[PDB]
DNA sequence: CCTGCACAAACACC
DNA sequence: GGTGTTTGTGCAGG
């Protein structure tokens, strides 16, 4: 059995993990589909200085993630797509 | 050099 | 389980 390595969480995913739970406790009956929309609206209102602390952490998680798997490569699966010429 | 696709995590609903 | 939603990252094509 092989365990697959998941991609490092980006500043928004890390910031949503803790913010998403905050909104769920205050809005435990709101569906993630709507919360995901308000978080994106609120996330776009944060300043770069306020977002910086979350970007640096994602950057640290990415470097630390790279230390665990220094040979890891992002290899997305392509779907059957052929554009006309 | 520029543009677009595929994929990361968490949760209510059917 | 799959559905339905956010933002940000890295690779491939022309």
């Amino acid at each position: 059995m092989q365990d697959r390595v998941k991609r490092p969480m980006n500043a928004f995913i890390v910031w949503s993990r803790d913010q998403r739970r905050k909104m769920a406790l205050e809005n435990p009956r709101m569906r993630n589909s709507e919360i995901s929309k308000q978080l994106g609206y609120q996330w776009k209102m944060l300043t770069e200085a306020e977002k910086w602390p979350f970007f640096q952490e994602a950057q640290k998680l990415q470097a630390m993630h790279r230390e665990k798997y220094p040979n890891y490569k992002y290899r997305p699966r392509r779907k059957a797509k052929m554009l006309p010429k």
